[PDB]
């Protein structure tokens, strides 16, 4: 995970903050040139640049510069610029990569000589932080690391500028000493402060006039940013030098980017007939190495590791990008697209299968077209929905598909593909079968795994004793034990979780990598606590030799970082290893066996627990040591373990590329330390088909030689693990244990819905938000969406109500609705109880619903009394006289007409305000043309007869409702009979009610009872 | 004179709001957003804060129907019952635990901001008396990916507040918090309940021992029910047109317990 | 079960209250004062307390109308609404 950076950037995070007393020379002194370079500007930042002479050279992570003859030196400013004429923009062939020089630095030339070239190299090794020095630098230092002064710097120390003088400079000249040692014991402390990995300076360059910096090579921990993201600012990182990334490269680096998913594609051959869509960061590698491995290697396109379980929609972008890099152009033979892995965490089966699925279904045309043959293998679930939409989807499309099963070895289909076979201090025991462990963080699907899995191999007691989670308070949580429900403590602080419980030792970190460190430093101080597993991934690797050398001063035994952890079958597992109980009954991991696994990569321990328990009898434990760079526990204190134990019989080992991890096992055999047989095969060995030793061909030859039984690749592994074990049981080595059924618990719901066993209809259909998601969604749009556009109140209104989206003229009515709707006044019978439960001193939601159930048919119900009066006779076809004839003859007030003050006169001005509106905007408004008759021909009798704002919201929510854009008559009849259009006047009141609340809770008042001269007492006199 | 009204004033010619009569509300172009603060308040906001409380409602109107208060309207309008009787059987869970944490994150930032402490000892403190700080704190959500309400109310709070302390203030509370997790971010329950403690001190028509009144009334309670009383008429509207029935709840989700002395 | 209610008892042939049987309610005298312990408490009271806690009923049914709930209710209640929307609009005083 150790990233570089670029020469400029280290060069500036040197400059800024290195603190030392002798003075370093040319601070800030740079300029960087891209083909859009603005020379005017820079010439303004540098004038500088008109002063003396200057050295140009690249900056995009080119090793041996001044050997390419790619380093302008000693130059003016039109000689720069003469320089730059043939190469920016240009190509170069460098090494054996190719691609174009695109950044170029310019630094001013100070002179100096060559015994003033000093050597400088920081970097970290598993037990410390090495410094190097050498005298004679320059391009022809030659190999510099068994030829220089080395000091070892251990683990959380401090560097002793007096070591400095007594060691690292005792082939410097005597003048230069201090100054050195002023410098080297500030840039360790910047070394420190920054989180660097490597940080190289060849030369170093030391006159009389001071120290200034030529060259920079630095790698930084990029997942060290949460402490030092303030240091760092803005940072960088630039890829190797080699042809240009595509835009299809960069849109799967930018689902790294939002997410919390790790996915990165590197794609090298786009014209290949064998694609991958690979799981898992491991089995990424394992395709790679037997794909290549069966001369299909000319015809490979990509390799991609995929992890973390991302949504199902980041994975449909992913599986979109790579089928759209599918149907380009024909080859004629036909692409194979391998899909399948290895995950330790299955967390979103239900939702991945439904991405790849979406993306398959959305190419049918040009995926028969461009003449696919997918290969589709399942591992751990048996998730049997999406075995079916493929085989269902394949037989619609008529893409030719062949979905496997966990019979198949993992990388069976693909001799399956390539033509060649056809079609169907320290301790020995960690875990004992009276473990405890105590589960950090809250992980209730990971203890719930512990329990189920406890009671499987019908033991006496749970294997979590208690919780630990100091966000919280303290309480029980309620889980089960088989069918009894029994409860387990959760704690705060871990001294009611280790005074109450001396009975666990082992504890498990399912801490976010913020924490890992903070609690695992918490937690070694104790006793008992004996064995730490650490699940979370990316911890700065700073932290994790902390980590290790308290470890070491204590003695308890870490299996982690980047774990999953082990399992131990009939005693104990650890996280989610070997899956739900699904996969346990399935590869029998109930009952102990004879054979031990240990891996690197904690993917592939799905994969071993599947190869492990299809040969032989079980495995007695397999431990992931985790996928970083530093492990907690290498290969070598787990296999000292297996070799002091009884009941192993042979052990499996699974390496990757990278590390002297692998000849210790050599050195231990050739000693005679290691006797039990072994089996070891590393993955990667065409990583250099796209340090020598440290290769995964040339290790696993090594192996080979040394007497480890290790196959010809990973495809005869299964082979040569069933090899072993017959010879194994026809030597009388290996008893076997008589296979007896375990008890059994039911699924859970939440787990076996996913996988799609259970089938019950949902008990709510809302049909107006969604919640779940990126952003919430409102009936149809996202939010970001009503606030890209302007919508308002008045358009999320018609948004949530009727979710129809409604146009501007009627977006701004609604609001006109409301804010006239907002108070009549104080002495109106809602307000009124308002007041009145405001004055009683209680809250403001029981003050606005004291005067909310006052709406109903005498106060505020006038609306949807005149909407259903005036549309019910407009439809029947009455012309005014005849209606207004019968509203007397009947004898029934109109609900919309009548005004207590006002007349023809005096209207309103509420009334004329959204009349006025109404007229201006709305395109056609019947039956307000036709209420307005009514207005005339009632008031034509008494002056005071005027349809209200009553009667007109009533009126042009009718005539919007029809006359809008989007709705239907029969559709827009529904909105006013259910009453909208009286909740128009709820939600308009109740600004005003909020009001008088709150308006009165200011106005400090008391208790209100009613006077005794307002009520008319009868009371029946029978005494 | 029984009664003290300060907001309108039925009688005469036109209908007057605190101040303003309403031809003059419609003159000028005031919104929901000015007729709010011009009720609420009785004094009249300006521009950048009225198109801004017409944010905080157009925020809080749904969070969702799995929600306690849509769940109890969804009920009682099913149950065959009104608008008004379906809005406030929902409206009636507002309150200590459901859609009240802007009140108490309005109350613990301005409380803390004017004791003089910096968010180094205001965390120490929330950690050692032990109790959760309520703007802080999401489910799903991290730096890496926030909610997206909060991003677009930060925004406009950022481009036309004149002067924002206390959320300058509480947003460094979210770095210093959210470096042990990553999903400690102060939600929009904590920025509106912030933003609304920055707004009425800056505002241009307040004072400081005015403008703590309207937080320590529950004004910034109030915001969230008329804020969410839009989705709920949304609920009822909805659930009374797909037109469903009667609902008891299962007895596959029920514990009973019972003491056995018969 | 997400629900967790220790009161009644709805399937079976009778309904129980918290122990009790409905037919042995009325076959006791059990009273309003002895369903109201048996449903609140859930442990079964004695007379002497029965017969009490029908006296705070029927001392607090009525103070009078003058008075802030029951203002409220009768506002309410002339504003032509239910008889669930009058009690609450007193209730919440
Ligand atoms: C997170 O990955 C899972 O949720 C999962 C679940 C099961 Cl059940 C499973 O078997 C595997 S797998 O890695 O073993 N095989 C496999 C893998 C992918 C895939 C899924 C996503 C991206 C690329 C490939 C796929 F689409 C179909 C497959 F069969 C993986
Ligand atoms: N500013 C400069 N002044 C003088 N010489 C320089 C300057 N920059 C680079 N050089 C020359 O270029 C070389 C630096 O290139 P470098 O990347 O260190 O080569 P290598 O990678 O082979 O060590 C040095 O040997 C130095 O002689």
């Amino acid at each position: 995970s150790a990233k570089a950076i670029s020469e400029q950037t280290g060069k500036e995070l040197l400059y800024k903050f290195i603190c030392t007393t002798s003075a370093i020379q040319n601070r800030f002194k740079y300029a960087r040139v891209t083909p859009d370079t603005d020379w005017a500007r820079l010439l303004q930042d540098h004038p500088w640049l008109l002063s003396q002479n200057l050295v140009v050279k690249p900056d995009q992570l080119i090793k041996r510069r001044g050997k390419l003859g790619l380093v302008g030196v000693n130059l003016t400013l039109d000689g720069v610029k003469s320089w730059l004429k043939p190469r920016l923009g240009q190509e170069a062939t460098v090494g054996k990569a190719t691609g174009f020089l695109k950044n170029f630095l310019i630094e001013p030339f100070v002179p100096h000589s060559q015994a003033e070239e000093f050597y400088v190299c920081i970097y970290a090794t598993r037990e410390g932080d090495y410094v190097l020095f050498h005298h004679e630098g320059g391009v022809d230092v030659g190999d510099v690391d068994a030829k220089a002064q080395k000091l070892l710097v251990g683990v959380d120390e401090k560097l002793n500028p007096e070591d400095i003088k007594k060691h690292l400079l005792v082939h410097a000249p005597e003048d230069k000493k201090e100054i050195l040692a002023s410098f080297i014991s500030g840039l360790f402390n910047f070394y420190e402060d920054l989180y660097f990995t490597y940080l190289e300076i060849n030369p170093l360059v030391v006159t009389k006039d001071g120290v200034y910096v030529l060259d920079l090579a630095a790698k930084v921990d990029a997942t060290a940013d949460y402490i030092c993201k303030v240091k760092w600012g803005d940072i960088e990182f630039p890829p190797p030098f080699g042809r240009e990334a595509y835009p299809e490269e960069a849109y799967i680096a930018d689902l790294d980017a939002k997410s919390g998913a790790s996915l990165k594609l590197t794609l090298l051959n786009p014209k290949g007939r064998i694609w991958t869509m690979v799981a898992g960061g491991g089995a990424s590698v394992v395709y790679s190495d037997t794909i290549c491995d069966l001369g299909g290697v000319n015809e490979l396109a990509n390799y991609g590791e995929y992890s973390g379980a991302p949504s199902e929609q980041q994975t449909y972008d992913y599986a979109k990008t790579i089928l759209s890099l599918m149907t380009r152009e024909k080859h004629p033979d036909g692409k194979i697209l391998i899909i399948g892995g290895s995950i330790a965490n299955f967390t979103n089966v239900a939702a991945t299968f439904k991405g790849i699925v979406r993306a398959i279904r959305d190419y049918q045309g040009p995926l028969k077209e461009h003449e696919v043959t997918i290969f589709v293998r399942r591992g751990g679930p048996n998730y049997q929905e999406g075995l079916r939409v493929m085989g269902e989807v394949g037989k619609t499309t008529g893409i030719p598909i062949h979905v496997f099963g966990t019979e198949t070895h993992m990388t069976a289909i693909v001799g399956m593909a390539l033509g060649h076979r056809p079609i169907p201090g320290k301790s020995t025991t960690l875990f004992s079968r009276h473990t405890k462990a105590i589960v950090w963080g809250m992980q209730t699907r990971a203890v719930q795994g512990m329990l189920d899995f406890d009671y499987v191999c019908s033991r006496d007691e749970p294997s979590v004793a208690a919780m630990v989670y100091p966000f919280t308070g303290d309480h029980k949580q309620k889980f089960y034990w088989g069918h009894k429900e029994i409860l387990i403590p959760v704690f705060k602080n871990m001294a009611d979780a280790m005074r109450k419980h001396p009975e666990v030792d082992v504890l498990i970190n399912f801490a976010s990598l913020r924490s890992a460190y903070d609690s695992t430093m918490e937690t070694m101080n104790y006793a008992q606590i004996r064995t730490i597993a650490i699940i979370a991934e990316g911890i700065p690797e700073a932290l994790t030799r902390k980590l290790i050398k308290k470890a070491d001063q204590k003695g308890v035994t870490i299996i982690g970082p980047a774990t999953v952890g082990g399992i131990k079958p009939g005693c104990f597992k650890i996280g989610n290893t070997g899956g739900m109980l699904d996969n346990i009954l399935a590869s029998k991991l109930y009952r102990p066996g004879s054979v031990a696994y240990v891996s690197r990569s904690g993917g592939m321990s799905n994969e071993l627990n599947n190869i492990i328990s299809r040969t032989t009898d079980g495995v007695y434990e397999g431990v992931a040591i985790g996928g970083d760079r530093y492990p907690g526990s290498t290969f070598m204190d787990h296999v000292l373990r297996y070799q002091d134990t009884p009941g192993v019989k042979m052990i499996v080992v699974l390496g990757e590329i990278g590390g002297t991890e692998e000849y210790k096992i050599c050195r231990g055999i050739k000693e005679g330390r290691l006797t039990k047989p072994i089996v070891c095969w590393c993955i990667g060995t065409c990583a250099t088909m796209f340090q020598a030793s440290e290769t995964a061909v040339a290790k696993n030859q090594a192996l080979k030689e040394a007497g480890v039984f290790v196959p010809r690749s990973f495809d005869e592994l299964g082979e040569i693990i069933q090899s072993v074990y017959e010879d194994l049981v026809a030597n009388g080595v290996i008893v076997p244990a008589q296979e007896v059924p375990p008890p059994t618990v039911p699924m859970d719901y939440s787990w076996a819905r996913e996988l799609g066993l259970i089938r019950k209809p949902a008990s709510f259909m809302t049909s107006i938000c969604d919640e779940r998601g990126q952003e919430l969604i409102y009936a149809g749009m996202p939010i970001t969406e009503v606030f890209k556009e302007e919508m308002g109140i008045g358009g999320v209104l018609g948004l949530l109500w009727f979710q129809k989206r409604l146009p501007k003229y009627s977006c701004q009515f609604i609001e006109m609705c409301l804010m006239v709707t907002a108070d009549h006044g104080p002495a109106v019978s809602g307000a009124h109880n308002t007041i009145i439960c405001a004055r009683a001193g209680k809250d403001l939601v029981s003050s606005l619903t004291s005067g909310l159930l006052t709406i109903g048919d005498r106060f505020g119900g006038a609306l949807d009394a005149a909407a259903k009066m005036f549309s019910k006779a407009f439809d029947s076809g009455i012309i005014p006289m005849e209606f207004v004839n019968k509203m007397k003859k009947e004898g029934k007030l109109i609900m919309g007409i009548g005004h207590r003050v006002k007349s023809i006169n005096n209207p309103d001005m509420r009334v004329q305000i959204l009349k006025d509106y109404v007229r201006q905007h709305f395109p056609a408004t019947p039956l307000l043309d036709y209420a307005l008759e009514v207005e005339k021909i009632t008031t034509s009798k008494k002056p005071n007869l005027i349809l209200n704002v009553d009667g007109l919201i009533g009126v042009a929510f009718v005539d919007m409702l029809r006359n809008c854009g989007s709705f239907t008559r029969e559709e827009a009849d529904e909105y006013i009979d259910i009453g909208a259009l009286n909740g128009i006047f709820v939600l308009g009141r109740s600004m005003g009610f909020i009001g008088h609340y709150l308006d009165q809770k200011r106005l400090k008042q008391g208790l209100y009872r009613h006077p005794w001269d307002d009520i008319s007492y009868v009371l029946p006199e029978h005494m």
